[PDB]
């Protein structure tokens, strides 16, 4: 049992040499997380990709030997914490909302949001700002909030609850937060009921009312939760981590600023090199699974380490090089298999717009701090910064 809490901020900041040295010793390893839970890491690209798609590794908490808390059990009837056939049905509900076509329709508004956020940011008197406060955070919360129908006065609460259960001081504190947000969401579902809003939460509340067999009240709260947590948190971190990647590689920043057709590939390499999902969501083996002689017990918690997958040199040569022109095909930053990210085109749309606007409107854009002054969150599932100080000319 490697104690990841004991490794401290050095591991949070640069966990890669740790995964890589585990990977050399075998595909799977028992570790304790900073919070105190024993889990399994699965490392190495080929094994990570296999495990992600393998039906022996379930997402349904009934297959876990760790009981849900009260507040969590209110929230688990969502597609990411389901297996077929419930998974199949939940995913089909919101299928269509996230295609490249429906997301294309959002390009104008996404642009307008960024255009505005970037205005405000430039109005800074000394040409200095924290990219997280100025753009990384507000852009995704705003986009997802409009989609779902979270009214403007309530959106502030989401950062706090989200930070609370994504990065708490104690598990006891995430509980309260989740209860509180879940409390909020029920009340927001109830407020939509038969009120004829055109947002997705109203469309879903409709579905549940019409045919509570296609969608239960509980699945309604779960779906609302899930769409909110990805639509801001991971996307915020893609934006901030990928900009950090660009800023700390002055050479690749110049290369993209010189040629914007390089943009889609740059965003892919930011997903590869500094993706916000360090480790995929909990997997639970239905039966014991032997991984090249290392047997994981049924019901244990298994974290597939996407970050280590992406530094696997036989898959991504010279893995420690951030190279915007690199072949990134087949990366796992949006997962793999039947739980593959539904929001991937939206995440991509937002990041691409945000990066282009920063490069085009912030002259001599640069990191305003040294890498050693950055603070990364210890949660082994999320790769993310506390602040990103930037400056421009
Ligand atoms: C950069 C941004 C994003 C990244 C890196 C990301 C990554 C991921 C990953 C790795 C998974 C699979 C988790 C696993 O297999 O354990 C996932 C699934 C999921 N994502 Fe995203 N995602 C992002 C943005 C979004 C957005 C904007 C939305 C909302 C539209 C969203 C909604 C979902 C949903 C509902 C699932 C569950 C899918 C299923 O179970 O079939 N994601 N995503
Ligand atoms: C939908 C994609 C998104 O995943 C999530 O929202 C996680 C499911 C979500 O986990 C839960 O909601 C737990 C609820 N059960 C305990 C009841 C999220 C908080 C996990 C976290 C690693 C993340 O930010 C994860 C973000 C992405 C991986």
């Amino acid at each position: 049992v490697l104690d990841l809490g004991a490794l401290g901020q050095d591991f949070a900041a640069d966990p890669y040499p740790t995964y890589a040295r585990l990977r050399a010793e075998g595909p799977a390893h028992r570790v304790r997380t900073p919070e105190g839970d024993e889990v399994w890491l699965v490392v190495g690209y080929d094994r990570a990709r296999a495990v992600l798609a393998d039906p022996r590794f379930s997402k349904d908490w009934r297959n876990s030997t760790t009981p849900l808390t009260e507040a969590e059990a209110a929230l688990n009837h969502n597609m990411l914490e389901s297996d077929p056939p419930r998974h199949t049905r939940l995913r089909k509900l919101v299928a269509r909302e996230f295609t490249m076509r429906r997301v294309e329709l959002l390009r104008p508004r996404v642009q307008e949001i960024v255009d505005g956020l970037v205005d405000a940011m430039l109005a800074a008197p000394d040409g200095r700002a924290d990219l997280m406060e100025s753009l990384a955070w507000p852009l995704p919360i705003t986009v997802i909030s409009e989609l779902l129908g979270v009214p403007e006065p309530d959106r502030a609460a989401f950062r706090v609850w989200t930070d609370a259960f994504v990065f708490p001081d104690d598990p006891a504190q995430a509980q309260t937060a989740m209860a509180e947000m879940s409390g909020y969401l029920s009340r927001l579902i109830d407020s939509k009921r038969g009120q004829d809003g055109e947002d997705l939460l109203s469309a879903l509340v409709r579905t549940s009312d019409e045919d509570g067999s296609r969608l239960t009240s509980e699945e309604l709260l779960g779906m609302a939760h899930i769409l909110l947590v990805a639509g801001h948190e991971t996307t915020v971190n893609l934006i901030a981590n990928g900009m950090y990647a660009l800023l700390s590689h002055p050479d690749q920043l110049a290369a993209l600023r010189a040629d914007m057709t390089l943009l889609d590939g740059a965003v892919e390499e930011m997903l590869r090199y500094e993706g916000p999902v360090e480790s995929a969501t909990y997997r639970f083996p239905v039966e014991p699974v032997d991984l090249d002689g290392t047997v994981i017990p049924a019901g244990d918690t298994v974290l597939v380490v996407l970050a280590d997958a992406h530094r696997t040199p036989e898959r991504f040569p010279d893995p420690h090089r951030f190279d915007i022109r690199r072949d990134t095909a087949g990366h796992l930053a949006f997962g793999h298999g039947i739980h593959f990210c539904i929001g991937a085109p939206l995440a991509r749309l937002e990041a691409r717009i945000a990066v282009r606007a920063l490069l085009e409107r912030c002259p001599d854009l640069a990191l305003d701090v040294s890498p050693g002054e950055l603070v990364w969150y210890p949660n082994p599932m999320i790769r993310g910064l506390k602040a990103l100080p930037i400056r421009w000319r």
